């Protein structure tokens, strides 16, 4: 079915339920042996989400190359994502050593370090321009050049430096900083036009590293992010648009990761973003 009245279809009937229990019936089931040595206890966040062996990225690093992230390859679209969770205290690290061997230029971060009044990750930028970072175990450096807020996300300007070989590098932290503590957004409004700032910066493009996005788990909010994405550029690409199916779209990118889109209100959300940003692009 086309996917505006498919929506309708679902709201009327209220199915939301059943639709994101088939998905989860039908999913992708890998082996995850790297994520689960013991070794790696205290690099993984939430003992349930893992990333799969065939996708997981690896640290260029001989003692030990686990990270929880993995690479979503969008093979039609042509379009990859590193999905992550937000970094730990004893992973800060390891996430930067990712975005400079992967050769990312942006960073997408879709939560607030307190929500619910508990820590959903580390504080893993710096602040303050003259206060910079120092990652030791994985000697980079990290330092504020630029911060510009707004009502609905924050963009920084930060530099990188390999202090190895004294190259450095300029990334951009992309941060959308309204998620409400429960649900999904009402309108998704801000959400699109914070997809469009990212796209606009080059980040996305094939010319630089796959963009690094996370929120918690590294597997709700950034898998509404990536699906919208790929469904919005297919929708551009095919002779007919109608043809792009946001279910099928999202089983193929949970071949890389397993649990993208968490709830069946984000599920109804990544259609309501599909739906609206389809007459942006065009009128
Ligand atoms: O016809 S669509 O599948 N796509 C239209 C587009 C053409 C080029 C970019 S987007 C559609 C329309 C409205 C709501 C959902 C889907």
């Amino acid at each position: 079915m086309e996917m505006e009245k498919e929506f309708e279809q679902i709201d009327k009937s209220g199915s939301w339920a059943a639709i994101y229990q088939d998905i989860r019936h039908e999913a992708s089931d890998f082996p995850s042996r790297v994520a689960k040595l013991p070794k790696n206890k205290n690099r993984n966040r939430y003992r349930d989400v893992s990333p799969f062996d065939h996708s997981r990225i690896k640290l260029h690093q001989e003692d030990n190359d686990y990270i929880n992230a993995s690479l979503i390859k969008m093979e039609e679209a042509q379009r990859s994502y590193i999905l992550t969770q937000g970094p730990l205290p004893n992973t800060v690290g390891h996430f930067w050593e990712m975005v400079w061997e992967q050769k990312s230029r942006g960073v997408v971060m879709l939560n607030r370090v307190m929500e619910k009044g508990s820590l959903k990750c580390a504080q893993y930028w710096p602040q303050k321009e003259e206060k910079e970072m120092i990652f030791e175990d994985t000697n980079l450096k990290l330092t504020l050049i630029s911060e510009d807020i707004k009502s609905y996300y924050t963009v920084r300007q930060l530099e990188l430096e390999n202090l190895t070989t004294q190259e450095t590098r300029e990334i951009l932290h992309f941060h959308y900083t309204t998620w409400p503590d429960f649900g999904v957004p009402e309108s998704p409004a801000s959400f699109l036009n914070f997809l469009f700032k990212v796209r606009e910066s080059g980040s996305l493009s094939p010319e630089h590293g796959p963009v690094v996005v996370h929120c918690s788990a590294g597997i709700g909010r950034s898998g509404t992010f990536c699906l919208a994405d790929t469904c919005l550029l297919l929708m551009d690409k095919r002779k007919d648009p109608s043809s792009v199916d946001i279910k099928k779209v999202l089983l193929e990118m949970r071949k890389f990761r397993m649990g993208l889109i968490q709830t069946a209100d984000q599920l109804r959300f990544s259609y309501l973003a599909v739906i609206e940003g389809a007459k942006f692009i065009m009128g």
